């Protein structure tokens, strides 16, 4: 690329900078309750400031059973939602399974009336065991993609399926109005293709209710599945051309919210890509986002209800594609131990969450040109500029701006962009420092790493310390802003790269204190750190500070890398894993929150 100049200006707030894109999804003793499935929501829930929130999930009421011919057994259901809300994060939940074998018939009369029962039942349940608050933020929503037609020994028809949707919708209306249900998450194609999608809207619009005989059922927002087919703008403009189809042929679904909840760049999270293995995806990622923030949701004229975006790769990879598949973490499947154990490694796509979750709720001004012609995010060349203000002592004014440099799923190993960073307008405050966060495939790729040692099948010990080294992006210590709140940087990015520059001014008070931290065992000499931030109260974060205790109780410093993601595989050359741990948060200015409450881990 030619050279870029970026212009932010932080004197210049525009609107709210919403974060609709905080969700991931996947489709599965069963799996979803395995130990890598346990490691898997422990990395998606250690993006910092709750970067991942939702996780959307197939086959949920295949972990119910049924007794009689009528109870229900919810034990797995259970396990896996007490797995989500360990990890603070929330299931999208999709009404989608046959209770262990139980519904084969959405025409059958009786089989309608007990799916309404046990949605019914199923909602009161959670509602008990979570509260109705915390279960009045999950989407429930229709069975997947019911235009691709995978219904296991369940027939569902045009009719049926129409049923399914009214007992979901009295089900859930039966536990508490306050839930929320959508749908028919599929792709709207041009009709008649999409018959089941767009025979919902109608059904929903105009059709009579099964239960009642009213004329119109609920849906309180529409999902749709978007893919881009490898290129990023091609998801925006396939999603606007859906949007007003639905806006002209259904007058009551003017403001009915839209979510793209599988917006991924290519149909096949299994097939192995070479670029979804690094920062390339990564990139993609952020740009996808960026044209969605800058090009739908932005003062546009179109003003179409967009309000959730959901990356589907929660999935776990396998051998011989542990970084290839369309995944956040890379699978180890290290069976020449005893016992066998699971390594899970961070790809560049989970700690760009990380990046985005840095990211403020109001967006400032920016610009970007090419020897003065201005360059929308539909290009090479893109930015999301944010600003926070502050509201209590645990918190100052901030502003962070994710600069990307992505041509989609290409990677170019040579090509590079001079970029011209220009930001101005930094209110006066105490303390303004900025530190400056890059990712590429040269200097933060595991995959990279893995590559370079051989592609070991059965890494060693040594040698996923070495991957793990690159899973952080490479940061400058915080520096001291100049006087006018300005600043001129001249970074050399690559193609894939991203740049976070973080400037903040300093709290009155220190970090709040880490909570919820707790040890995974990984294999002997090894274990996993978890922790949450909910209190922390500020991202101008440097490091979490990790100390151990093996004799009585006095900790020492476990010395490591500077990272922010709420986890840490620790693993000790001599093996020594037995004490206790706590963690507790660096700022900035380099002050300490409180410890954690310190957690006992014995092999
Ligand atoms: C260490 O030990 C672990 C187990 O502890 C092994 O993990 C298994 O690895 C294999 C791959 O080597 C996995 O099998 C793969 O499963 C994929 C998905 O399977 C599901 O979906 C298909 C339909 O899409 C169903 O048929 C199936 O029942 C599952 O529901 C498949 O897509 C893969 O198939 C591909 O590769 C095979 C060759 O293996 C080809 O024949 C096919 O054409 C296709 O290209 C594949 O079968 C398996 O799931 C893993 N098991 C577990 C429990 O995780 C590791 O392999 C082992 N490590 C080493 C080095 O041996
Ligand atoms: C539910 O099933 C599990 C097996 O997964 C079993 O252990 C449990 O006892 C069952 N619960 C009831 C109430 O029968
Ligand atoms: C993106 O750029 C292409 C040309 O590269 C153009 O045809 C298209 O209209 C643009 N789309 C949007 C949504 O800006
Ligand atoms: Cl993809």
């Amino acid at each position: 690329e030619a050279p870029h100049l970026v212009q932010v200006d932080a004197a210049r707030a525009l609107w709210p900078l919403r974060r609709f894109w905080r969700s991931t999804g996947f489709c599965p003793d069963p799996y979803v309750l395995s130990w890598d499935q346990q490691l898997n929501l422990a990395y998606v829930g250690a993006v910092p400031h709750r970067g991942i929130k939702q996780v959307r999930t197939h086959w949920l009421l295949e972990l119910v059973t049924t007794r009689g011919s009528l109870s229900y057994n919810f034990t797995h259901l259970d396990g896996y939602l007490d797995l989500l809300r360990e990890n603070q994060l929330l299931p999208g939940f999709e009404l989608m399974g046959s209770a262990s074998g139980h519904f084969t018939d959405f025409e059958d009369k009786q089989q309608v009336f007990e799916w309404k029962d046990l949605v019914s039942s199923l909602a009161r349940r959670y509602i008990g065991r979570y509260g109705l608050a915390h279960v009045s933020k999950w989407n429930f929503e229709t069975w997947n993609e019911p235009d691709h037609h995978d219904f296991d020994n369940v027939s569902m028809t045009m009719q049926g399926f129409l049923n399914y949707y009214d007992a979901c919708s009295e089900g859930l209306r039966a536990a508490s109005p306050a839930l929320r249900l959508g749908g028919p998450g599929d792709s709207f194609h041009t009709p008649p293709r999409s018959p089941l999608s767009w025979g919902l809207l109608r059904h929903c619009h105009d059709g009579t209710n099964f239960f009642t005989g009213e004329a119109g059922v609920r849906l309180d927002y529409i999902s749709l599945h978007r893919k881009g087919a490898r290129s990023s703008i091609s998801i925006l403009e396939q999603e606007k051309v859906v949007a007003q189809q639905i806006r002209q042929l259904f007058p009551k679904f003017a403001d009915t919210p839209i979510y793209n909840d599988e917006a991924d760049p290519l149909v096949g999270w299994s097939l192995p890509q070479p670029w979804r293995a690094d920062v390339t995806y990564a990139a993609m990622v952020v740009k996808v986002i960026a044209q969605h923030q800058n090009l739908l949701l932005a003062n546009t004229t179109s003003a179409f209800p967009y309000a959730l975006l959901s990356n589907d790769n929660a999935f776990l990879s396998y051998h011989p594609h542990p970084f290839a598949q369309r995944t956040l973490t890379a699978r180890f499947q290290v069976n020449n131990t005893r016992p066998p154990h699971v390594q899970l490694l961070r790809k560049p796509v989970l700690t760009a969450m990380g990046l985005l979750a840095l990211l403020d709720e109001e967006q400032l001004w920016a610009e970007v040109s090419q020897a003065g012609t201005v360059l929308d995010s539909n290009h090479t060349v893109g930015v999301l500029a944010s600003a926070h203000r502050p509201q209590g002592p645990a918190d100052a004014w901030r502003a962070a701006v994710l600069i990307y440099a992505s041509d989609d799923t290409r990677a170019h190993p040579n090509r590079s962009v001079a970029v011209t960073l220009r930001l101005r307008g930094v209110p006066p405050g105490p303390g303004l420092v900025y530190v400056t966060r890059y990712l590429d495939n040269g200097l933060c790729s595991p995959d990279g790493e893995w590559r370079r040692l051989g592609r070991p099948v059965f890494p060693t010990a040594e040698q996923f310390r070495r991957m793990r080294a690159a899973e952080d992006p490479v940061a400058a210590a915080p520096r001291p802003l100049p006087a006018g709140g300005r600043l001129t940087l001249r970074p050399a990015l690559r193609l894939p790269s991203l740049l976070l520059v973080h400037v903040c001014a300093r709290p009155e008070k220190p970090p709040g204190q880490v909570t919820r931290l707790r040890a995974l065992p990984l294999t002997q000499g090894q274990l996993v750190l978890v922790w949450s931030d909910e209190h922390v109260g500020s991202k101008c974060l440097w490091t979490y500070e990790i100390q151990f205790s093996q004799d009585g109780k006095a900790y020492t410093p476990v010395s490591r890398k500077p990272s922010t993601f709420n986890l840490f595989v620790f693993s000790p050359d001599t093996g020594a894993v037995s004490g206790s741990y706590r963690v507790r948060a660096l700022d900035y200015w380099a002050r300490p929150g409180p410890f954690s409450d310190p957690v006992p881990y014995l092999e």
